[PDB]
């Protein structure tokens, strides 16, 4: 009616029977973990007084997540293979839900200069993957067997129930979809609560803005190079495409969601299969974009049609406005 | 933990700055704290009341109120879509503060960050007699000479972190806002921008509108050197955001001229001058492609100029291609 | 660290409260966070006695906005030197929230502390007319007084104290829970479960300036408290003047608080429905007693619009002691 | 328009009223108070992972850290159920700050409010040198070095209640600063505060009535007499020295902590509590007495010397002195 907080909104969806009380608690706990991580990000410079500065924050953030979700279930960590961010996987005691949580969107200080964010996906599994806990088991680290079970149990195309992200920038924004549209919540610094600021967000069908790291231009295929060249051609009013690339996956994606356009992390000569991980990053983002009326593709097929088969599977990503993604797909055919 | 207040009082005690300037700097930081909050709650405030356009206006009012104990403030109205500038002139006639409330008027460019930019000058004449007229603007230009009477400069970035960067003539100092206690805390002393950095910040969407000079330089940055590793490209669209990242990690930022804008888009007095002074204090370079920005004296207040700023070796490289 | 939000969601899961009431309670705590800020900045906001009265009004508007998604709210105007009460009636007709924005209209009594008091009832009719002057008339006040019965349909009650610490005290029928606001993260954190007020406590809270206006009954009780027992230590006297502040201290450390009747106020000053009822329900859940000097406050059925009653509240043994003097 | 403590201090410095060194001391003290306020607000939470006494020690540490650029600080350990006092001596030897971190060591008395009290002196000598505690030789030095009657330059307190208030006097009036929770800065909300000449409000712990002298009992009894109209005095007693004093300063009246059968010389300490409060009240146009004489006129002899206190509106204090003669 006037002020709708995340708590009130979740309780309303529950009354409507859209989600159950258990999921209401999981989603509410995730947002609480995000409030704390936001604070960690804002004070990082200060905390470091009394560059692996972004790599240590990944770890502390995963511990904050674990503590906030201790009443729903146990949490394990899928260790970083390369320069990847370690992923937190929480499995409910009841066996009804599994939350795959990406604490921050990167491990680079440069890419986190102005923004960063958390990404999560909630699945409804058939199995129990995580074992028990430990007395002096300091390492939460999941083993080859447990990492395998999670990859097999979490299926983007058939059991992803909810997805969202929380952006930490000049504003702290919580974006969520429980299967019926995208909802945007803004954190009120004053009262420490997420306030509903946008319902049923729709990403524009088109937008003359492209987000790619053009420093890798000579490492791309001739397909992609021509697409990139043609965007620089002043079409109509004699106005070419605008280029914007923060380097922050959440920041670039959020801007694409609000103003339209296309974001891309293609494959190149060094990263033959791209860089973004299919299960941890691309799946949740693609589900969200599709709920907002957009498209998430790997250049040829729909990302959500790809079944994860490897622990750290990577894939190229073209996401954003439908007409823009369709345009890049025509050049890559 | 040294706060901005404690740090300012120590500089004053050292005779580096006088009490009056201590008050001006302290008031500016107070205005930035408030503007930061406005930016953080923009979405909510808009639920009950062109979003970055009126934020410009409210921010200028916050500035005026915080500096009312130092002097009076006038507003230099925006021509096109540009940001209205606040000019404060001390009652004593010793200082003039040129304040750019926000770094842009576009929602797109302010999606993740924005910021305030200011410069403090020691005038010769008294210009201020809400909006300043042509006669006052003319006076402001002749009085504020970036190349000789710019005493202090800085900016406040509003992003995942609220950062206050300041220079009073002897190095660059970085202050981070503690959300907890509402105070700026010194987190970096005598900041030095790296001499080189393989990162370039340009809007490549305008590539075909650039001169063949510049196109050549941009193309060569994509050549994987002897490591099979090209330059990285980063461009937020936020002047304060892109500049700050360049200041901490090195590289080059550029806002060149094009076919339809023979002189670029960034304003010389309001944006380029304070940024150039800061970069030079950190050991870097601020050029228009051929000369030092601080060597240029505006003839008109709204004068614009191309900008190439960042690491010394990177800026020297672009100058060589533009010769 | 269990926050109020997590705690409320846990009670809603156990089926102790329904989702609608979870929203009402969550909205009230939100309203209290905002009111706390208004109180902390009052001196500054006024740079732009009756500073307390104006705060009463703004606080009621904050309450209304935070509860607009649950129902409509009317205001029972401040006739005398009483605080205007906000009454919110849910759209569904299942709940009514009687909200006292601040505990007084005096600057003197709010020098160091103040607070909000509320009670949630499950009515048997509709009283709020319509809106969308939200002041409730004589007929609407009558309906509310009949519909709100502290002894049978008061489901939840609590208060939020604004002092050197911001404390939210709540009871949903199964014990008293204390939540402390973390200035840092803007969230109420559970700091005490199932609070129990001591059975006795040698501390009395009365305005002794009115001593010569009291009955000889009360004067005698007051006199005997000053007698140092065989330990050589008499009762300690503490009186802030803030109802919420004096009550809270009584709840944590024990003792007795009283606002008796006197020659000027033959029926006491505190209002039965808006102040005494919620306070008595809370004290009883913490293991104490709330009396009017002769009977249990919650046994008295509100029959008038501006009904007042004397109040003796606190530790069971202390309240039973004053009743023995007044009999 | 909006004046912060920093701007106000800098203006007094420009006016030559105080020197830069004192400007830093006062600025540093207010910084310690912002931190102590936060400790008080989160006490219940911090204790999750009796409570007033441990808070006394941490507060003194915060004070020491904030004043490390001005001088060194020692601690005068609690003799009984008192609060340990922090004494800071400037490196230059120009100033000594006597800081009482909290106004009590009782949880009951701090249920709604508490506060810090400080006094700044200009000594004729140099006292200070596991135990950052001052010894017998150092304690005997401070008592003789700090004379509230002649060398007390500035005094004030910071109240932690529903509002965080910083009250200060540098010799030319009392000034009130309110902390803005939002921007973390003290804002000037009242200049040259004047305590009313009379006030029909009294602040005493009447639970000790039968332990008082017949003098005082008579005074206390007569206040209950509905005089002229038919309205007797109002009674208000929080139990918090800073809280009760602050209310007396703004609305007038009388506050008293007399001597009783149990405490023959009163409970409040002369140097640490009564001296700063009396200086402030006199600057606001009020009176601070021990019942027979002006508190500031008395000279400390013992390190923890105590004295009865009657402080507040001039006419009210003069009235009690009339009954105690």
């Amino acid at each position: 009616y006037e002020i709708i907080t995340l708590t009130s909104w979740l309780l309303q969806q529950e009354q409507k029977g859209i989600i159950d009380a258990e999921l209401t608690i999981v989603l509410s706990s995730i947002s609480m973990a995000c409030k704390q991580i936001a604070s960690l990000v804002q004070r990082a410079n200060i905390s470091n007084l009394t560059g692996e500065d972004q790599k240590k924050l990944d770890v502390i953030s995963n511990e904050v997540f674990s503590n906030c979700l201790r009443s729903s279930g146990r949490t394990g960590i899928i260790a970083s293979e390369e320069e990847d961010v370690p992923v937190a996987v929480e499995e409910s005691y009841s066996g009804n839900y599994i939350v795959v949580f990406d604490p921050l969107d990167g491990s680079s200080n440069l890419d986190a200069a102005v923004s960063t964010g958390s990404i999560f996906g909630i699945y409804s599994p058939n199995d129990e993957c995580l074992p028990d806990f430990g007395d002096d088991s300091d390492d939460n680290t999941l083993g080859t067997e447990e990492q395998r079970c999670i990859v097999n149990v979490c299926q983007p195309g058939s059991n992803l129930l909810a997805a969202g992200y929380c952006m930490y920038s000049s504003s702290v924004i919580f974006v969520l979809t429980i299967g019926k549209g995208v909802f945007v919540f803004t954190l009120d610094p004053l009262y420490g609560e997420f306030v509903l600021t946008q319902e049923n967000l729709q990403i524009p069908k088109s937008g003359k803005i492209y987000s790619f790291n053009e420093g890798n231009y000579k490492l791309w295929d001739e397909n992609l190079k021509k697409y990139i060249d043609d965007l620089k051609e002043p079409g109509p009013s004699g106005k070419p495409y605008s280029a914007r690339y923060i380097g922050s996956l959440v920041g670039d994606f959020h801007r694409t969601l609000l103003y339209g356009g296309i974001y891309g992390y293609p494959r190149d000569k060094k990263s033959k299969n791209g860089k973004l991980r299919l299960l941890y990053e691309c799946a949740p983002m693609s589900f969200i974009v599709e709920q907002a009326g957009g498209k998430g593709s790997d250049g040829h097929q729909r990302v959500l049609d790809i079944q994860p088969t490897e622990i750290h599977q990577r894939v190229p990503l073209y996401i954003g406005s439908t007409e823009e993604v369709e345009k890049v797909e025509k050049y890559l055919a």
